[PDB]
């Protein structure tokens, strides 16, 4: 605000999930496992200095352990039975650098879906 954020359908492109890989497996402070993409609830956009995608996702811990394998979404799949936490990315690309930065990430409790 004043900016506005505009709706997207998380399946327009596929770069939305690939954004969401990027930003959950960034973050790996005090983790044994990168967590990973359960779901993409919902994508929204809003121009400033590129383009900021605003990725609210359902995330969990992955199978992957923290320096032993590198993060992949092939290779990084979801563990079975974990709590999921509802987060918020936000993701600035500069299509002119091809470039992407994460700008924040929010989570709530990792207490769902159990």
């Amino acid at each position: 605000f004043p900016g506005v954020w505009r709706k997207h359908h998380p399946d327009v492109d596929p770069r939305y999930k690939e954004w969401a890989h990027f930003a959950i497996s960034s973050q790996v402070e005090n983790r044994t496992n990168f967590d990973t993409l359960m779901t993409l609830i919902s994508v929204e956009s809003q121009v400033i200095a590129g383009v900021d995608y605003k990725l609210k996702m359902k995330v969990a811990e992955s199978t992957c352990v923290i320096g032993v394998d590198s993060y992949s979404k092939e290779r990084c799949y979801l563990k079975v039975n974990v709590p999921y936490m509802l987060c918020t990315a936000v993701v600035n690309y500069m299509p002119w650098e091809h470039k992407t930065i994460l700008k924040s990430y929010d989570c709530s409790d990792r207490v769902y879906g159990v």
